[PDB]
């Protein structure tokens, strides 16, 4: 059987899979959950089986089950190997895991639903958007060492593959992006491949109506 | 020269990258860097050129800066094979980065420093309680299937460099371990080994004269 992303629309983790799977050209079927209806399907008690962190994404490869993002993507990356989400050279395979890393341990976890509803609603616009843009001050001088054409040198890497789905939500968020040029450029770039559209979380099986 | 790791003694993160230069047998230097006095030595202008999200570690190695801890001990791994963080199979190797992952980018960032200092003085210890104990439950039902003598089979990796000093932070947050026999025992017999012991916080250049 076809691999089997458990994925919600909205969620930039779930994006990031869902280009790696387009880039390796890797054919799999969606199984949406609902991560804000009648308090998130991500609680329900099949749901908790296939991940105790009660999160998307998950994907069934394989014959095994494995959950986040990043070591989802590794194992991509080791399986099926072109094109590379990683270089070959270690000291460029570092500053490419950096990113990845600011991205998805420095600013994605802290503007996370569940995080969003302990701060409150009178707080979690402005917690948000405070974490995008102190992390997004720290990533945009990084680039400034760093980007060729992408966030690192001149080939997609999986910093790219963190970036936009960070970017998108920061759009989301209202966050100015004025002050952060080489982001904002990459991101363009980025989001005129097929990849970064053919999963684009307007183009989804769970996007609402009005978002298609 | 030797590499320079740019650590903070109680620093969890830090704690991890120690772990993984003694396993390697790597021998370095470390540069203090003060987390909390006077506002935190990591939003000094030096620092903030060295390592831009403001945060420990970093280390300078093989003529590059590195930062994001698990970006740091994939470039040792692939560097300095032996003891090896990842297994050899890609199913296995997932795994492991799945755990060292919940820890690192699902626990982690929502108990940092910076983050606790914006939730403010009066519910920061609840929050990391919290986040804690959320992230154990889901940890501590994954290791039911996965665990060895250690979080993934027989041999130690990067989820146990992970689990350590996570645990260490848990104890600091006065977390009831009680319910998570599993963590608990793994983590005394990670606490057993050397490379867990001459990297511990009270056994640091920095370690405050009350601690050691
Ligand atoms: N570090 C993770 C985080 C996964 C995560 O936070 N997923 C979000 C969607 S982007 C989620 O399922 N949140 C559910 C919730 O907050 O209740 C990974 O990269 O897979
Ligand atoms: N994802 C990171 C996080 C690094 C991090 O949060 N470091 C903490 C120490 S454990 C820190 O320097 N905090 C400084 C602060 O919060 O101002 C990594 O694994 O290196």
């Amino acid at each position: 059987g076809k691999p089997i992303l458990y994925s919600y629309f909205r969620s930039s983790c779930s994006w990031r899979v869902r280009i790696a799977l387009a880039l390796k050209g890797i054919d799999y079927e969606i199984v949406p959950i609902n991560l804000i209806k009648d308090g998130g399907q991500q609680f329900t008690e099949e749901f908790q089986t296939l991940n105790p962190m009660k999160q998307v994404p998950a994907l069934k490869i394989d014959g095994i089950t494995i959950v986040q993002s990043l070591a989802i993507m590794e194992y991509l990356e080791e399986t099926r190997p072109i094109p590379r989400l990683l270089p070959q050279d270690p000291q460029k395979r570092a500053i490419v895991r950096m990113i990845s890393d600011l991205i998805a341990s420095g600013i994605q976890p802290l503007q996370n639903l569940s995080v969003l509803k302990q701060v409150g609603q009178e707080n979690q616009m402005q917690w948000a958007q405070k974490v995008i843009t102190s992390g997004f001050n720290a990533l945009e001088k990084i680039l400034q060492s760093t980007a060729g054409k992408y966030c690192v040198g001149d080939e997609v890497s999986m910093a790219d593959v963190c970036l936009v789905p960070q970017v998108a939500n920061a759009e989301r968020f209202k966050v100015d992006l004025s002050p952060y040029p080489t982001i904002s450029h990459i991101n363009k770039e980025l989001l005129a491949l097929e990849v970064f559209q053919v999963s684009h979380p307007r183009r989804q099986p769970d996007t609402p109506a009005e978002l298609r």
